[PDB]
């Protein structure tokens, strides 16, 4: 698992479950090509987005649909979504509040 | 001043100075059109991006060039940039302060919205 | 103004107003002695806690009463309070801004230190 | 495992390893009694601090020695340590930078 995303809910103190996200890879013409996607599990984790062979050097974007998540809970959010854009084992963690988010990368051997 | 951005450096415990950022607005055809740009001052703040007349309802994107900031300090950061995308003014004019806190492998953003 | 504290509310996207906090200084006998206290204003800021003369070298603790803040809004938060403990002025006088961002189950604190 | 702590390093993008912390429980005379302690593993996690039987309702303090961690890396930190004080399955996560820290609780069934 070369890429995993973990999402947490700072309002309810829980994993953020059923959070949808898409992963994009930047193409030569500088547009974003869909690469992978999924929803966080009950543990707020999304695994198996890609494989080692497939996960080559490049600029990747993770677009997390935080807006739909807050809407399903009945809470008005500030952001349309949360993006994480980086040059590429990776774990991306995102901590969500209605008017704030934080994201960190844990890059290991 | 309906839109202000403040950027802080969590490694040095200082304002993040001379951080470039570009603001875009989503056009009718769903493309990002350039709206405004600037660099943070010695206090880590960027004022005067726009005016109340210009800052109409819409979806806005603030793209903060955190990578060049970290690189100029000898650090290779994780993120290409930090984005903030939000719908603005859809219930009438508001004032928005976007605050970003930067580390090489992490960032956080919060918004303060006032009437 | 050598010590200022700014508190923001991540749920409402607003300054956190009327947040009480107490500042303590570590005494010679290793106990926390009361140093100063106050409440945040309508802009989420607390100024005038101390002066340059009073604010000598030492270890300081700022205890922010986040629990009462959340409770007054009908939320049962996780944390009793948010603390910031730091050595101040040991290389000469500095100015400290302590920023806290609050959610019911989370908080973040950062310091901006200037000469 | 009713209580676990996870610590991450926002400067190096890694788990924070060998971070020492003590856990205290507030006593009737309102002082802090030592309760448990340990160091984070290579995954930045600290497990087995307590048991279900032992982990009763009360006010707990987790005092994380972030200062020694930054010092061992050669970086001057702002904080003496990072405290997490709460009324009590709990996971406390802390994300560390030299002049900043964030902490969140994930409270599950
Ligand atoms: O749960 C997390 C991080 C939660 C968290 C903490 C602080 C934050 O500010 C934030 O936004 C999120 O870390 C998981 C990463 C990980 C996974 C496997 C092995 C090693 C490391
Ligand atoms: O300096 C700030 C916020 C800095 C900060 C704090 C915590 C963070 O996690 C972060 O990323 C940034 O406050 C400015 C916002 C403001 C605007 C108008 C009125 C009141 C407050």
């Amino acid at each position: 698992c070369p890429l995993m995303v973990k999402v947490l809910d700072a309002v309810r103190g829980s994993p953020a479950i059923n959070v949808a996200m898409h992963v994009f890879r930047k193409a030569a013409d500088d547009t974003w090509e869909p690469f992978a996607s999924g929803k966080t599990s009950e543990s707020g984790e999304l695994h198996g987005l890609t494989t080692e062979e497939e996960f080559v050097e490049g600029i990747y974007k993770v677009e997390i649909d935080t807006k739909s998540y807050w809407k399903a809970l009945g809470i008005s959010p500030f952001h349309e979504h949360a993006e994480v854009v980086f040059t590429a084992r990776y774990t991306i963690a995102a901590l969500l509040s209605p008017y704030s988010y934080s994201t960190t990368a844990v890059v290991t051997n």
